[PDB]
């Protein structure tokens, strides 16, 4: 999973597919998801 404010869903992203374990993965923009 991603921490806090961290991405989980952009175009230019290959990190943590899924948000922390207190955090969930809400899109932003079509290039941008982040993990709120
Ligand atoms: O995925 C979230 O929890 C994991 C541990 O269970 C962490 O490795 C990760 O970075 C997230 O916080
Ligand atoms: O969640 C924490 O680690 C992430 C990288 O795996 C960062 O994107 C995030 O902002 C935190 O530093």
């Amino acid at each position: 999973t991603q921490s806090h404010y961290g991405q989980c869903g952009g175009i230019g992203y290959s990190g943590p597919t899924v948000c922390a374990s207190g955090t969930t993965c809400q899109v932003l923009n079509p290039y941008y998801s982040q993990c709120l």
